[PDB]
């Protein structure tokens, strides 16, 4: 079946892993568990086409940019999260972006901009400042909360289409 190799990539701590394993599993990980590099499969039907998502949750911890840089080269897809409670990682976006783009050596790579934990109030990084950005890039935003799984299918159900289209 088709398979659609998704790539996981952004700060540590925005939840990354609570977005892959909210889809994957259908819980909310409440849990202190830092990735290195993890590897998630499941069979889907994403509109009527049976496909396997490969999702590749990296770590955001810089000591691993070399197991990033090899697996973020094999993404068709990618899934650049930051946390709407954490202005840093919006900002280390752009740095998480351009390093896809120089690996994969394009400019129009398939790519959402996720702006996770959505479900709580203290927000830091504004709906439309992440938006304008996303719209710079050419790429959807989708904001997503993995603790009440709002967005979170949208966000890779979308990236899908996105490859789809590519
Ligand atoms: N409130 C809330 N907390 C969230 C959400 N997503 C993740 N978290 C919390 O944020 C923390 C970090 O989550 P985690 O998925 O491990 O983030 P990560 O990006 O994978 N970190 P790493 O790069 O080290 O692998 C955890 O305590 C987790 O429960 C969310 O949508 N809402
Ligand atoms: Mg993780």
């Amino acid at each position: 079946m088709t398979e659609y190799k998704l790539v996981v990539v952004g700060a540590g701590g925005v939840g990354k892993s609570a977005l892959t394993i909210q889809l994957i599993q259908n819980h909310f990980v409440d849990e202190y568990d830092p990735t290195i590099e993890d590897s998630y499969r499941k069979q889907v039907v994403i509109d009527g086409e049976t496909c396997l998502l490969d999702i590749l949750d990296t770590a955001g911890q810089e000591e691993y940019s070399a197991m990033r840089d090899q697996y973020m080269r094999t993404g068709e897809g990618f899934l650049c999260v930051f946390a709407i409670n954490n202005t840093k990682s919006f900002e280390d976006i752009h740095q998480y972006r351009e390093q896809i783009k120089r690996v994969k050596d394009s400019d129009d790579v398939p790519m959402v901009l996720v702006g996770n934990k959505c479900d709580l109030a203290a927000r830091t990084v504004e709906s439309r400042q992440a938006q304008d950005l996303a719209r710079s890039y050419g790429i959807p935003y989708i904001e997503t909360s993995a603790k009440t799984r709002q967005g979170v299918e949208d966000a890779f159900y979308t990236l899908v289409r996105e490859i789809r289209q590519h």
